Order: C-alpha cells, then structure tokens, then sequence
C-alpha cells in the first residue's frame, strides 16, 4: 500500500528470456501453422470466430517494439494462439496436435524460466 513497498521479483532479464522462448517457439518443426497470421480471406469462418487473432510473428513484432508492459502480457498472447487454435481446429487435425505440442512446449520453457 501507500509507501509500503513489496518485495519484487528481478524483471531484468525477461525481455531476453521471452525474446529466447520466442526464437525456440518459431523453430519448432510443429511451429508452422503459428509463424504468420492465420490468412482470413482465405480460412473461411476465421475472422468471425476468433475474435483475437495472434501468431508469432506478431508477437515478434510486439516484443521487439515494447508493446508488452511485462512478461505476463506476453505469456498470455502466447497462450491466446493455442487457444485460439483449439477453438478453430479438431485435436485429430494436423494442426491442433501442432498446437497443442506447442502449447507442452512453451509452458515448460515458461516453467524452467521463470518459476526460480
Ligand atoms: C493456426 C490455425 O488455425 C491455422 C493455420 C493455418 C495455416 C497453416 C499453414 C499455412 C497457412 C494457413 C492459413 O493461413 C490454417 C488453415 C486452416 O484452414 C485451411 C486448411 C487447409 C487449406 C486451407 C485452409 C485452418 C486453420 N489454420
């Protein structure tokens, strides 16, 4: 409260560490559906029902503009693409198994990183 300050973990290093999950997130192999936008003149249905698009490269693009105020702000546009992708795709899809080994892989690098 007023003038009674909180111990607060060290946020030095997060932009590094988000921007090297980031990099190890696009070089999955199952990172193909997620490196662009899903193309909306092209998925018919996408843009109606996915009310928040997002994809790595426009995390990328945020993260290195300064368009995440903290590292949680990144995290959950991460998650925002795995959740968007079980929204839009069957789990028996290529796409969804993607998704869903994407979304294995990023919480334990999330983990490992920044859970001591
Ligand atoms: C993330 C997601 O839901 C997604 C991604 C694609 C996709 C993957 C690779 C290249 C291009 C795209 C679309 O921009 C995708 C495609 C989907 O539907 C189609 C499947 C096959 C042919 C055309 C469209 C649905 C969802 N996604």
């Amino acid at each position: 409260s007023m003038s009674v300050k909180k111990p607060k973990r060290d946020d030095s290093k997060d932009l590094a560490l988000c921007s090297m999950i980031l990099t190890e997130m696009e070089t999955h192999e199952d990172a193909w559906p997620f490196l662009l936008p899903v193309n909306l003149k092209l998925v018919p249905g996408y843009k109606k029902v996915i009310k928040k698009p997002m994809d790595f490269s426009t995390i990328r693009e945020k993260l290195s503009s300064g368009q995440y105020p903290n590292l949680e702000t990144f995290a959950l546009d991460v998650r925002l693409v795995f959740d968007n992708c079980e929204t839009f795709n069957e789990d028996d899809s290529d796409i969804g198994r993607a998704g869903h080994n994407m979304r294995k892989y990023f919480e334990k690098k999330w983990t490992d990183t920044f859970k001591v």
